[PDB]
């Protein structure tokens, strides 16, 4: 989990990277964006960068898996959010002064160390996201999936298993299960104050 | 799909219903809200009422299934989003002047009339939410589920079947499949202009 | 479990029913077959009637579910095995003196009263056959299925759930689980000595 | 598919492997004319019956070994490694009937998922679902005996491989195979062939 300070740096970094990229058509050097980044940005974790304009979605791309360091993923996601979202036209430079940035940061996935019959009780609906990995098969469902679609812990484990391409009961037979959380930091005004949204799901 | 006019009427109904219930303690009569409602409100469709305060989630409750008329669904969902969301404290009367009201309206679910071999090509990821029905058993998944969790048509059909408590291949064996879409109307400001968000999914 | 006598009566009933049907062309009166029948024959349980000739399958029909009393189930399965097996022509009257009769009797299915956490431990592979029921959905898998296809308790419960048209994890969620056993009684010689085969499965 | 001649050689190989092992407590290979079919990789089961009752049966469903090797191993295990029965004594073989179930080499079904259910024949085909290093198989008698159509069979085999039931719909490889049974009508005597692997359909 990121502190308020780290959360603020996250959005500032996303905003900076985009503005830099919209100007010189090139991404900034990871450690030379003009934002102080604590060592947490070196951790491998997923993230999503959301852009809103006039209260409407303007673009959003992200890394669900911790395939990249937080730093790299923010850079890539932010530039992708403003220029690679096929649902929207590329954002122009002067548009950013009217665009609001949102950064959803996922925690480093940690293996739930329990026995098959204990797993349901260790999976918290509304807080946890899951990754099921067995052999070379891997699958994941974001935290909002379970609460927004009325799934209990047993349901969540089973759907994530099938998401991985495995049998729904794979978790019952010992499939490796990892859990992770998320947090959202967002601009209250362009380049302004940053607020934190604890809930990733709309409804539960 | 609701027109701008109807969408505006929907959000207004949500606000009024909440303000009235918060005022006294008796849910006003749906048609007796003071808000004009076209015949679209007599249609059976699912809905969600979302409240935000200062850019942060303040409450949200809904009924995804089309079991009540739009009018009644909004009514119930609105008061519940404000007083029955176990995630937040009850909304106080004086808080509504600082709250933004959002209303997500789902379309009347329509049966996909295609053989099992053709069903996947009928399901559009990003637009369609699904309902699988078999006898009295029924299950549904919101439109945003597939796009946000990298599921294709086949995955969505299989997952919705399991959500219904049925085998993942139930759709392959002729189980009924219904699809639906949604739209969001939200206040740019309390009791102010209402805009339309056509995207139910954050990312795809 | 049927006794040696009851089992002997089972085969004799099956054999006599056929010899009588083949001759006069009608089914004997259920209680005027010529074989003593204990009260076990009034219990609702499944059974199969097998006919072999010269060491080869000649016919086989049965009732997997306890839809009928043992008596009724045997008369019907016996006549069908001799005259209604689409894999073979109808048996001739002179053929019965060259045919061996086999009868597989299943026990009345009994609900396993255990929590999902206990279910796998209560299901004995190689002995138990399963029936899963949850509402109007019902499915069963014979005792030999699990041991012949290398399935453990967990696998067997999941496969029976899907057989019932339900999600594989239905048992983890509280779906009703019923177990049953079986035994085979067969003629060592035409209308001769009846021996009991305790294993319904070829391998395990 | 094995010829009748080969079918007879398979049961004799099974019977002799057991008598010899039961004699000097170990194994060779023989004295039985074996055609090249015994060098093919295919599953097999060896069954022993005595007095019309099962006396032992062990087998390898998957074609992990050549038929020859699978037969020797299965036969010896059927007589000395089946925990359901006590070990068979030397004197017992003269009163035991030998049965050998030989499965064909699994052949890939080359069709689109839409066509697979049409290619699977209930009653004849057994299935192996393969996706990477994950494999699963269900014997031919499974579908007809438990009232499963093609779709059911494909889905259950996918789960048997530890995969999602809809894996076959998503392109997982499917292989089909058949089997045949050759059995002794008399100890060390005549060998007939049972055409039906399923009890009931």
């Amino acid at each position: 989990m990121l502190t308020e300070t780290e959360g603020r740096a996250a959005v500032k970094l996303a905003r900076k990277t985009i503005e830099i990229f919209l100007s010189k058509g090139k991404s900034p050097r990871p450690d030379a964006s003009g934002v102080e980044l604590s060592p947490v940005f070196e951790e491998y974790r997923g993230v999503f960068v959301t852009l809103t304009e006039g209260g409407l979605l303007r673009g959003c791309i992200g890394h669900p898996y911790p395939d990249s360091t937080l730093k790299e993923a923010i850079l890539d996601s932010a530039i992708s959010a403003a220029t690679r979202d096929p649902r929207f036209p590329t954002v122009e430079q002067d548009e950013m002064k009217n665009i609001l940035v949102e950064v959803t940061i996922l925690t480093q996935p940690e293996k739930i160390n329990a026995s098959p019959k204990e797993l349901p009780d260790k999976v918290e609906i509304g807080k946890h996201g899951l990754i099921v990995k067995q052999g070379y098969c891997q699958g994941l469902l974001l935290p909002q999936v379970a609460p927004e679609n009325d799934m209990d812990s047993i349901d969540f484990l089973s759907h994530t298993c099938m998401k991985a391409g495995l049998s729904p009961d794979a978790w019952v037979k010992g499939a490796e299960v990892y859990c992770f959380e998320g947090q959202i930091f967002k601009e209250k005004e362009p380049d302004g104050e940053v607020i934190e949204e604890k809930f990733l799901e709309h409804h539960h």
